[PDB]
DNA sequence: GCATTAATGCATCCGCGGCCGCCCTGGAGAATCCCGGTGCCGAGGCCGCTCAATTGGTCGTAGACAGCTCTAGCACCGCTTAAACGCAC
């Protein structure tokens, strides 16, 4: 199993980690700034969502 | 034949009157909202693939922990001008 399911989280920790050790940001990398980057981009996404799809239903859509 | 004097054709200067345009009220017509109504098409749930996230071990390595060093920020003191404020035209 993933980290990503064991802390609730949506977005791929791994992913993130794996992005960063080749992002050319630092040779050196924690733990704690993979789950860090998929926390704050996954509230991030979830307020953009729900205010997208806010603007979308007073607008008689379902898209 | 010439002046002349009353009859006559207008002379041009007002008197009068035919001559309008603006607000307020009378509804009239175009634009909008909105879902039925059906055709269209792509969002996505499902099927099959595949590759890298996770696991464990190896191993070396940077940073918290003091630990110490020294250093300028600050609170303080008092002089010297020095602009700021209120006023007034």
């Amino acid at each position: 199993q993933s980290r990503s399911a064991k802390a609730g989280l949506t977005f791929p920790v791994g992913r993130v980690h794996r992005l960063l050790r080749r992002g050319n940001y630092a040779q050196r990398i924690g733990s704690g700034a993979p789950v860090y980057l998929t926390a704050v981009l996954e509230y991030l996404a979830a307020e953009i969502l729900e205010l997208a799809g806010n603007a979308a239903r007073d607008n008689k859509k379902t898209r």
